[PDB]
């Protein structure tokens, strides 16, 4: 297991435009296209991201290309965020993957309210962090995924992903 395999499990792979858990147009391995309710707008974003007229369909290779970009960009972002970098740097590689997973799903703005969880993670208070992480919209809306990510933070193992 690693961050790519972990997110592939959590996000799936679909080659046609679909709506994510929040109802937003998405393709590939959780590549968010836009929050616009306009399918035409999503198709434009897709064509821009891929560099050809896709008509809303891509290949597995193209999906994997966007995915690698999205994972890389999520990491680079964390490192650019003064609140997130110190916690990320304090973690082992397995828990870093859990961190990347959350930022991939919700963005840096999506984790702005996780200040108290972040402190507990920095303190390596793993069971307390795990309890705090679940007191969230995130957990309530996507509990099965959140349970996997939280177990990863709690244990520093890949047990939740087999
Ligand atoms: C950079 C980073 C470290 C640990 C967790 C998260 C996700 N949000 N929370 N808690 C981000």
């Amino acid at each position: 297991m690693n961050i790519f395999e972990m997110l592939r499990i959590d996000e799936g792979l679909r080659l046609k435009i679909y709506k994510d858990t929040e109802g937003y147009y998405t393709i590939g391995i959780g590549h968010l296209l836009t929050k616009s309710p306009s399918l035409n707008a999503a198709k434009s974003e897709l064509d821009k991201a891929i560099g050809r007229n896709t008509n809303g369909v891509i290949t597995k290779d193209e999906a994997e290309k966007l995915f690698n970009q999205d994972v890389d960009a999520a990491v680079r972002g964390i490192l650019r965020n003064a609140k997130l970098k110190p916690v990320y740097d304090s973690l082992d590689a397995v828990r870093r993957a859990a961190a990347i997973n959350m930022v991939f799903q919700m963005g840096e703005t999506g984790v702005a309210g996780f200040t108290n969880s972040l402190r507990m993670l920095q303190q390596k208070r793993w069971d307390e962090a795990a309890v705090n992480l679940a007191k969230s919209r995130w957990y309530n809306q996507t509990p099965n995924r959140a349970k996997r990510v939280i177990t990863t933070f709690r244990t520093g193992t890949w047990d939740a992903y087999k």
